[PDB]
């Protein structure tokens, strides 16, 4: 997984507090992630974002 893509969506789930599954997705890939679903992988790893149902949540 890319560094600057972790940053992009890192920045991304900060403004996009809780976000879909299929929103997040359709937005990752808009600012040039093409594959979000390893990004979103990472950041759950980290513990900058949790995973409801089909839904990420910023942990903070
Ligand atoms: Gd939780
Ligand atoms: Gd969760």
């Amino acid at each position: 997984v890319n560094q600057k893509e972790i940053e992009i969506a890192i920045e991304y789930f900060k403004n996009y507090i809780s976000v879909g599954e299929i929103v997040a997705t359709m937005d990752l890939k808009a600012r040039g992630i093409s594959n979000p679903q390893a990004v979103i992988s990472k950041l759950i790893e980290m513990g900058i974002i949790e995973k409801g149902e089909g839904c990420y949540n910023l942990v903070r």
